[PDB]
C-alpha cells in the first residue's frame, strides 16, 4: 500500500523525491506518493476530527512539531529504535548533530529564511543588508514578504537595530527582545514598509512565490527560502541573495496517526528509509538545504562537487556555509509555538488595516 508524503511544492518536493522518495520506494517495494500544502496543521487537523485521514508522514516547520505533538496528531518516536544509524553504527540520536525539539520530530535538513534581489532589474545600486530591504529612499519598491508574523517580527527588529545572537545555548537572545513592546516595533515596521508609497508588500504563502515575483519584476526585493533562490540561480534566473539577518532553521518530519499507513508499519518504514545517511545527502544533490546528520555531512563534503551536474560546489551555497552565517539569527520553535496565536491577531489586526486605510 501507497505511503503519502506532504511537503511544500516545487524545488523542494523535487529535492526530497529524487534525493530520497523514489529510491526508498523501490527499495522498500511501498509506493511514496507526495502532497504538496503550505504549512501548518489546519488541514490535518481536519482530516483528524473527520474521521478521515489520508496524509501518513508531513515534512513540518518546526514548531509544528511541537504543537501537533502536544495535539496528540503526531506519534512520539522512539528515536534510536525507530530511525537508522550511521553507517560506522553511530546511533541516530548521536548523528543528528543536535537534539529534537519534541519526541515527534525527526530531522531532514536546514534551511535559511533570507532575501533576494534580480539583479538585472535592480539597477546600478545593489542591497547588501537588512537594512536595504527596509530602505525605500535608497532602494523604491514593492517588497514580497511572507504571510504570517513568524520571520517577518525577527528580520524587522534586527533592520531596526535590535541584536541577534545567532546559535548559543539557549537558542538566540533575539527571542527575549520580542515581549510585547519588541513585538509591537516589529509591527509598526512592518506597517511602515507597507504603508509607504515607495514601499507596499506582497504578502507570499508558496515557496514557489518570492522567486517568481522577482523574475517577473513584480517586486524588487523578496524574502524566501534560500533554496527556492538557489533553484532560480541554477536555472539561470539572475537573483542574487543576501545573507545578511538570515534565519537559520530546522526542517523536520512528523509521522500522523492513524493514517492510512500507520497501523501496518509502512510509513514508519518509509519514514526510516527516508531519513537515512544516504538519503539525506542525496537530497544535497538538488538543493542548498544541510542535512541534519554528521554523517550526512560528511559524506556532501567529500563528494564536492555534489550538485547533480558533478560540477557546482554545494558547500558555500548551504545555510550552514560560515560565509552565509555572519550575521545570522537562530529560529526558536518554542516561542512561534507558545506565543503564535496571540501574535497573529496582532498580526492579522494590522494587515486588515492596510486594506482597510487602503485608497484604489
Ligand atoms: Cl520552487
Amino acid at each position: 500500500g501507497a505511503v503519502t508524503v506532504v511537503s511544500w511544492g516545487g524545488a523542494y518536493t523535487e529535492s526530497q523525491k529524487l534525493g530520497y522518495g523514489d529510491p526508498t520506494a523501490a527499495k522498500l517495494g511501498i509506493p511514496v506518493n507526495w502532497v504538496d500544502y503550505t504549512g501548518g496543521l489546519s488541514e490535518i487537523k481536519a482530516q483528524k476530527e473527520a474521521g478521515a485521514i489520508t496524509w501518513d508522514i508531513m515534512d513540518v516547520y518546526a514548531k509544528d512539531t511541537i504543537i501537533g505533538c502536544d495535539e496528540g496528531i503526531f506519534h512520539e518516536f522512539d528515536f534510536d529504535k525507530d530511525f537508522l544509524p550511521a553507517p560506522d553504527g553511530t546511533p541516530a540520536s548521536q548523528d543528528f548533530f543536535t537534539s529534537m525539539p519534541s519526541k515527534c520530530a525527526v530531522g531532514n535538513i536546514l534551511y535559511s529564511w533570507n532575501f533576494a534581489y534580480n539583479d538585472a532589474k535592480i539597477g546600478d545600486k545593489k542591497p547588501k543588508s537588512i537594512k536595504d530591504f527596509f530602505n525605500t529612499k535608497k532602494f523604491p519598491g514593492k517588497r514580497a514578504i511572507y504571510k504570517g508574523a513568524m520571520s517577518n517580527l525577527e528580520i524587522a527588529l534586527v533592520a531596526d537595530g535590535v541584536k541577534a545572537s545567532g546559535a548559543q545555548a539557549g537558542g538566540d537572545l533575539l527571542y527575549r527582545k520580542m515581549e510585547g513592546a519588541g513585538i509591537d516595533r516589529a509591527l509598526a515596521k512592518i506597517k511602515k514598509l507597507c504603508t509607504d508609497p515607495n514601499g507596499g508588500c506582497v504578502f507570499w504563502n508558496a515557496g514557489a512565490q518570492p522567486p517568481e515575483l522577482l523574475a517577473n519584476g513584480e517586486v524588487v526585493m523578496a524574502t524566501g527560502w534560500n533554496g527556492r533562490f538557489f533553484n532560480a540561480q541554477m536555472e539561470g534566473t539572475p537573483l542574487v541573495q543576501v545573507w545578511d539577518a538570515q534565519i537559520l532553521d530546522y526542517e523536520y518530519f512528523a509521522l500522523v496517526k492513524d493514517g492510512p499507513g500507520y497501523a501496518d508499519g509502512s510509513a514508519m518504514k518509509v519514514l526510516a528509509e527516508m531519513t537515512s545517511t544516504e538519503g539525506l545527502a542525496g537530497s544535497a544533490k538538488y538543493i542548498a538545504y544541510a542535512p541534519w546528520r554528521k554523517s550526512s555531512i560528511a559524506i556532501m563534503e567529500a563528494g564536492e562537487p555534489w550538485f547533480k551536474d558533478g560540477k557546482t560546489n554545494m558547500v558555500p551555497h548551504m545555510p550552514t556555509a560560515p560565509s552565509n552565517l555572519k550575521s545570522h539569527i537562530l529560529m526558536n520553535p518554542d516561542y512561534w509555538a507558545d506565543n503564535q496565536d496571540e501574535i497573529n491577531e496582532k498580526w492579522e489586526a494590522m494587515k486588515a488595516g492596510l486594506h482597510h486605510h487602503h485608497h484604489h
